[PDB]
């Protein structure tokens, strides 16, 4: 019974050996008189021939795919090589074939990818209600067995470095504010919710009081969001916490533990270190947080070139941002590209094209005063064309930054390869406006850089926090920051952020008691690992690196939950549905 | 800043270096115009040197317990060693000290451990709301490193055997019936809930059906249960499933996992393979489905030895169960032991004791006329005491399997080592008494043995499942069985479990449907990891292996989490509180 080999391991080193394959049927085809069955498990396809002569000829006949068989054989050489498969230089004569069970039509094919041929797939409802048949598909089980290879990487690697993996709870307490939480029902008393957690943050910051030097986590995330933007009601996350560091030590930890799994996983070499930009430098040459460093088209300013001359657009603003294209563009590209600097309520694009020795529509007139300083602060040379945004430096930048990615896929440009960089220093607090007090843009206990502390009660508008975000190919991949350990500096935080003495007593009570115990400095970071798996494998979405997902309204059509339940099973619990 | 060594690694071969060590206060000594310091970390304990001539002594004074604090000195030879500390051969001289944090008192001490002296534990109420400080101690820390050491074995051991993890779902649909659900409301549609995993059993099967021919997971399991047997609400177990495998594969290859992890973790060697004991064998000899080995006091069948002569009550019972203690028993201790007996509901139990040529009291009068007979099959020599149970051959055994547990402590018997062995051949379907039909002892998926396939449906009584468990010095800790993969004989089987063609729909469509699509054989296996953990710990509970667990009331003293949520807030998910 046992199996000797697994059917996509055969080479031409196995010739002559007598082998027991067990497997799925790929493909039958009879070519006369001579039965040619291609046999599938996870490590790929063999050819199977049964002849008239042999016993398993009968059983050969009668046989479907997807059908479930095991077969015995002699491995032979192939007359003819097929250049395509690992085992096409042999085939199997075979000599028994025997049924483990039959199996009626999928409702779309899963054979295709085996063979390297492109697969037509089946509309996403359905690939989720037959998630079981999906997976059999070549191009699933690569991105499931690469997930396996990543978290195991990572293992080897911080285990190697000193980490204790710490595993958190599932049930926990809710929080009045953050992101909507996931509720379950006390059933020996009414009233009383466990939450299901949006994060182990505080888990593992008391990992570190209890003197755990470091720490890490593969732990499930659960938010119940909006979410429409790709995005699972629970998702994973690499959690990561470490004691006695400064923002450098976490920084350069994590770029060896992701060369370390790109290597192992990709065989992809990254190159060390990585660059890293300030908040402010990253807006001012890209015009995002989260800059994709594939291609260049970096913004220049150059509002100051034109307040000496005049026109009128040209001076109200306080900046004047350019942007210089290696194309002539036509009148719809431009067009094109209008319509997204207006979506970031930019009120509107200028644009002129670079001949020899001058300019050409647009607003041409206005720049061939200034045409010398211009194309060296540019650097465009005759045949580019020329892009403008002025107004607001934070919405000129922002919105000639949403032309800059739009004009790459216009041009074609080439973006390929994996760009990673940390965008540092941002900012402590977010746009509380003009009303009143601040809030926070990272997280309640981020510490703010030291050298500001004095700022942080004259003008808490320019103190930075040691926070930091680690993206690759302009997306977000992770983030975290030094943590506060000091109760009283949490408080003198506390007191800008507005938060009550009650409150705090309320939501953060039992952790602001923990600090009091004699809490080390110490920080972290955590990675959406859903998401990096998706763009090491360069899948559409999320939902293609995860074995069962849910659908876009957070449904499963595969079980079919969020289903009804019994009126008195919801009575034990002391609860009755109303409205919502 | 950057600490040059971890505090409790410093060796002999470090003297002269000059180092920078950051850890807590374990304890201060003033000896008098000298000042001395234990600092500590997570690797242990390390002396510090202040004397009036150093600029650190000024804040060595002024240091309590817990403080957290960074100090810089020169390594030295101690002028007396210290024999159970690693680092007992050296200490440091203080240049420099610094305070990082300030710590109240802490309301239970955490330093004994460190020094390896007795440590005095507190209230278990007190210890889980102080959990960060509870966690500082030597012997939790050793229990966290020890539970990731055993998941890291797990992990090479599997992976080099060619297992692939898969993260399974933690919101599906709730089941009618097995054990209560926790249940989480789906917001967008009142009436509609997921529920937690009891465990991730469908999942892995249809992971086989999909073609990953085997998988592991260090899975979470919820089950709602009015546990107060030292249960949690969520637990972890090691989830395993395996294709085109027999019962013999699975055991061998869980021996040699469990052998690894053993070697690696502890450092001790497992003799393999284990024994096996089919269901009856182990009913007979010891009593129990779940065998203590570390010690003998195998029961014997004596019932045959007594119908020639006549004892009513040794006559009227089929069975007459006897059990030889190595020691002559007190009235106090028989009246012990003829508790436990009768609490597992048997009339009562009968004694003797066994002299030089003769019986004496108790029933001895009785069994004098069959002395010479009663010695042999019992082995029993003078000074032992004779223990009887009659009755019915299920309650007989069970009884004296209870009695010979108490018995081991009573006598002091020396239990120690670890004893696994494998308990195989249960019977498929349980106690469905004499009304009707009968029920699963397993679960409906499991497999009843092959060869009695036909006896299916004439004497389904006796037809034996493909289950097995897994058991450590008394303890179950792990179990599984070959699943039934034939959508046909599973149907023939819900024929006798009696449940209707409807109701499998409804409970197990989705998967009924996946076997007909072609399903490989498979089984698998589950291991209760807190369980086995805190076996291997020597630990009276759970609870010290987990590093945030619930209490007796499933409630979190640290947190305070079961806790009550806005009544907007529900009105939100549509359910308003009723009772219960």
């Amino acid at each position: 019974m046992r199996r000797t080999h697994y059917a996509g391991s055969l080479r031409e080193t196995h010739v002559g050996e007598e082998v027991v394959l067990e497997g799925w049927v790929n493909r039958r085809r009879d070519l006369g008189g001579l039965i040619f069955l291609d046999l599938r498990d996870r490590e790929g396809l063999v050819q199977l021939v049964a002849h008239p002569a042999s016993p398993a000829y009968a059983t050969a006949e009668r046989v479907r795919p997807e059908w479930v068989v095991r077969a015995k054989g002699l491995v032979r050489l192939r007359p003819e090589p097929n250049p395509r498969l690992a085992t096409g230089r042999v085939e199997v004569e075979l000599s028994a074939l025997e049924v483990l069970a039959e199996a009626k039509t999928p409702p779309f094919p899963v054979d295709a990818g085996w063979r390297g041929e492109e697969e037509k797939e089946a509309s996403e409802e359905l690939r989720l209600k037959y998630r079981y048949l999906d997976l059999r598909r070549r191009r699933m089980q690569e991105n499931l067995r690469l997930r396996h290879r990543v978290i195991k990487a990572i293992w080897d690697f911080l285990d190697r470095e000193g980490f204790v993996q710490v595993e958190t709870p599932f049930l926990t307490k809710s929080t009045p504010e953050g992101a909507r939480d996931f509720l379950v029902p006390y059933r020996h008393e009414p009233g009383l919710f466990y939450a299901l957690p949006q994060s182990p943050q505080l888990f593992k910051q008391m990992l570190m009081v209890a003197g755990l030097d470091r720490y890490f986590q593969i732990a499930r995330c659960f938010r119940d969001e909006d979410l429409r933007a790709d995005r699972q009601p629970d998702f994973t996350q690499l959690d990561l916490e470490m004691s006695f560091v400064e923002v450098e030590d976490v920084l350069e930890l994590n770029e060896r533990l992701m060369a370390h799994v790109f290597r192992e996983a990709l065989g992809v070499e990254l190159p060390l270190p990585f660059p890293r930009l300030s908040y402010e430098e990253a807006m001012e040459r890209y015009g995002s947080d989260k800059p994709d460093l594939r291609f260049g088209l970096e913004l220049k300013e150059v509002g100051p070139l034109f307040r000496q001359s005049g026109f009128r657009v040209f001076q109200e603003a306080e900046s004047v941002k350019a942007l210089a294209l290696p194309k002539a563009l036509s009148r719809k590209e431009v067009a094109e590209l209008e319509e997204v600097a207006k979506r970031h309520k930019a009120q509107g694009l200028a644009w002129a094209r670079v001949e020899e020795g001058g300019f050409s529509g647009g607003v041409a007139k206005f720049l061939e005063p200034v045409r010398e300083a211009l194309l060296q602060a540019t650097e465009a040379r005759p045949g580019d064309t020329l892009l403008f945004v002025a107004g607001p430096r934070k919405v000129a930048a922002t919105a000639l930054g949403a032309v800059r990615l739009r004009a790459a896929d216009l041009l074609g440009l080439k973006r390929e390869g994996f760009r990673f960089l940390w965008v540092v220093d941002f900012p402590l607090l977010e746009w509380d406006e003009e009303e009143e007090a601040w809030t926070y843009m990272h997280h309640p206990f981020t510490s703010p850089h030291p050298e500001d502390l004095p700022l942080l009660e004259k003008d808490p508008g320019r103190v930075r926090a040691l926070a930091y975000d680690l993206v690759l190919n302009g997306v977000e991949v992770g983030g975290g920051s030094i943590r506060i350990h000091d109760p009283r500096l949490q408080a003198r935080v506390f007191r800008l952020l507005g938060i009550g003495e009650e409150e705090q007593r309320e939501k953060f009570g039992f952790f602001l008691e923990a600090l009091e115990y004699g809490a080390p400095p110490h920080g972290g970071i955590a990675w959406g690992l859903d998401r990096l798996l998706a763009l090491m494998t360069g899948s559409p979405s999320i939902r293609e690196v995860i074995a069962f997902p849910k659908n876009k309204e957070g449904k499963d059509p595969l079980t079919g939950a969020p289903s009804p339940v019994p009126e008195e099973q919801l009575r034990e619990l002391g609860l009755m549905v109303v409205r919502p």
